[PDB]
């Protein structure tokens, strides 16, 4: 799956291959939720299942410093940091797409069902 | 495959589905080279063979305009043409994702092999 | 030293109006403000108060779309960097933010 | 009436002395210049001969990477609207970029 994540880097015209991605959900403070690293595609599923993923506010952290740091880039964010309010009108699946640059960062959502 | 095109809306939410892709090649003025429809998931395989797909410029032409009239939206944009040289190290295979937004538009190049 | 600068891409305008928050890492709240009819906000801070460490910009988009009529995917676009003039542009849809960074 | 930026997202500057043509449909050149040290192109046109109609805005990106010793993806970086003050923005990376006007 209900949460997946894809990541591109803009600089090397790849996905973004190895990069640390953490959820969080707001707690009653964000409390640890999932987290994985992106696979050869750019992707990462398995995060999460149905049954673990409720209402709530999510904050997915990408790891952008890392990953530019060990590709000998000078990295500027610190992270990637997508926040929103998931599943408050029924369970959805939700893909979140971003575009890595040093400078800049582009993220989308796709939200099915 | 060897020329991949993905569209997302950010407007909905979702993958741009039934987006007309226009791919061009540049002659000896543009001729036509191949041409598709994206899919239910926003993704449009199958417009070119590794036989057919030589070294050359490319352009691929997201047709926006009528994407974005169909669903009741008004489009800035006539439509998002990316345009790149291909293959003259070598053949490789290229991905192009595309980003849609009525007064914007982001894409970004994957290439393997 | 410091400048935010917020894009609607929906509408093809400024984003007036808008709730910008900046917070230092000890999140400190640090600096804020509301655009304006261009959709820049000027005055955050100070060279003095500007040092160098890692800031975040929190645009409180959620609000923006909302005061429009139009459902939200985000509740912000947070934007967190290192430093060390800076101007942090936001470009705004209702499921997608880009943010960049020009120094 | 109409304003050209270009961004560097690899450097977090502005992108320098690029080329930008504008074209308008009959493609017939209608304007033109490089970007200054702040990336903006001012000057291109003026409200008499800045009609409705369709424009295409060419950005010479594969120069300007080129220039920088960075191998580019794209041939330039060009942009497709219809008209009818705008300001068209692109933020560039080499295998990428994303561009938005604002009206
Ligand atoms: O693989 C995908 O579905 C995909 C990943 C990223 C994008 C993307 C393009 C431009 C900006 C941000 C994200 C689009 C599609
Ligand atoms: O008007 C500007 O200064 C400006 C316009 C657009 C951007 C921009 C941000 C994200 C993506 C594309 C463009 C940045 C700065
Ligand atoms: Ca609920
Ligand atoms: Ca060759």
């Amino acid at each position: 799956c209900p949460l997946m994540v894809k990541v591109l880097d803009a600089v090397r015209g790849s996905p973004a291959i190895n990069v640390a991605v953490h959820v969080f959900r707001k707690a009653a403070t964000w409390e640890p939720f999932a987290s994985g690293k992106t696979s050869e595609s750019g992707e990462l599923h398995g995060l999460t299942t149905e049954e673990e993923f409720v209402e709530g506010i999510y904050k997915v952290e990408i790891d952008t410093k890392s990953y530019w740091k060990a590709l000998g880039i000078s990295p500027f964010h610190e992270h990637a940091e997508v926040v929103f309010t998931a599943n408050d009108s029924g369970p959805r699946r939700y893909t979140i797409a971003a575009l890595l640059s040093p400078y800049s960062y582009s993220t989308t959502a796709v939200v099915t069902n």
